[PDB]
């Protein structure tokens, strides 16, 4: 049930939420709406299916890969931001955004994967993929490892499956060929097969999750890691001197990661969108607000022109960019869901060993273009008991 006369806000759980909610406490003071943010778990599944029925909060904070298919599933109000207010932001960022003629987010952040690397333990960062086995086997002999990273989403492993020529979705001219899906080619198979030979040479470990990464990382265990701005809080805290840079190349070509434009949907069952849009226009996109944010937890290149003026200086911003403009930005489309499911399930099931990284990728590519096809419905959650009061 979302409630009239108050914001709940849904952020993932990586990111500044308790920044955000500064902003929320400012807002309350200037108008006694109170603002509760809240990060869940699974927070990109968890919105579509309580929206659909809706439900949910008010905002929804995720990068804007899924936001394509919530505006279809009809959960995202459509926003319609002054034209002054749009000039405020770069404009390709409200691109982003733009599913079907509208804009139905506002968008916050360009969120860039990056090398991050110990200096201490790597003053000289490998300039490649293939250089990292020795480098780990050096830092073996010294009771060290080269690189940890999340293998579990795989976000972090795009990159490398891209460099040499993978692809989500073919395009050209304007428009997506959502069945010409280019996770099964020579490219797509030599990363994978580069990274799962990394985890069967004891060079990574296949269970490493993200806070397995972080915790090696922020220790000193590990001379490396992959990870987005959100991440460099934490580094910060701890006693490691870390830079962020390139990430490596892969038979010469460089690594290519989805770029995230980090973005704030109005659900559209919501009965505060005026309270939403005050919010997110005249708080958070405000100087004052991103960074109430990104002093929490870095948000990367903002889309917000006053304010990315002062981050841009930041090099472990231009680093994020010039990642950013060596991979792609994602697709909004609503396939992008069963592209995310096929990919993490590939590279999952190679890294076990489960399957090889020629049948995973080939199954993954049949996923996402023939063999999986998500539909939100509002059926989904009924539960059927015998007396009707009981149902729901
Ligand atoms: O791993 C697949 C996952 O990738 C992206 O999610 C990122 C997100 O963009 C970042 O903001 C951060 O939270 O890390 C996530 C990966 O754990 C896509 O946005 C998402 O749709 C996709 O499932």
């Amino acid at each position: 049930k979302i409630e009239e006369g108050k914001l709940v806000i849904w952020i993932n759980g990586d990111k500044g939420y308790n920044g955000l909610a500064e902003v929320g406490k400012k807002f309350e003071k200037d108008t006694g709406i109170k603002v509760t943010v809240e990060h869940p778990d699974k927070l990109e599944e968890k919105f579509p299916q309580v929206a659909a029925t809706g439900d949910g909060p008010d905002i929804i904070f995720w990068a804007h890969d899924r936001f394509g298919g919530y505006a279809q599933s009809g959960l995202l109000a459509e926003i319609t931001p002054a034209a002054a207010f749009q000039d405020k932001l770069y404009p390709f960022t409200w691109d982003a955004v733009r599913y079907n003629g509208k804009l139905i987010a506002y968008p916050i952040a360009v969120e860039a994967l990056s090398l991050i690397y110990n200096k201490d333990l790597l003053p000289n960062p490998p300039k490649t993929w293939e250089e990292i086995p020795a480098l780990d086997k050096e830092l073996k002999a010294k009771g060290k490892s080269a690189l940890m990273f999340n293998l579990q989403e795989p976000y972090f492993t795009w990159p490398l499956i891209a460099a040499d020529g993978g692809y989500a979705f073919k395009y050209a001219a304007g428009k997506y060929d959502i069945k010409d899906v280019g996770v099964d080619n020579a490219g797509a198979k030599a990363g994978l097969t580069f990274l799962v030979d990394l985890i069967k040479n004891k060079h990574m470990n296949a269970d490493t999750d993200y806070s397995i990464a972080e915790h090696a990382f922020n220790h000193g265990e590990t001379a490396m890691t992959i990870n987005g701005p959100w991440a460099w809080s934490n580094i910060d805290t701890s006693a490691v001197n870390y830079g962020v840079t390139v990430l490596p190349t892969f038979k010469g070509q460089p690594s290519k990661p989805f770029v995230g434009v980090l973005s704030a949907g109005i659900n559209a069952a919501s009965p505060n969108k005026e309270l939403a849009k005050e919010f997110l226009e005249n708080y958070l996109l405000t100087d004052e607000g991103l960074e109430a944010v990104n002093k929490d937890k870095p948000l990367g290149a903002v889309a917000l022109k006053s304010y990315e003026e002062e981050l841009a200086k930041d090099p472990r911003i231009a680093a994020t960019m010039e990642n950013a403009q060596k991979g792609e930005i994602m697709p909004n489309i609503p396939q992008m869901s069963a592209f995310w499911y096929a990919v993490r399930t590939a590279v999952i099931n190679a890294a076990s060993g489960r399957q090889t990284v020629d049948e995973a990728l080939k199954d993954a590519q049949t996923a996402a273009a023939h063999n999986v096809k998500f539909v939100f419905d509002a059926v989904t959650d009924i539960i059927i008991k015998e007396n009707l009061k009981d149902c729901g």
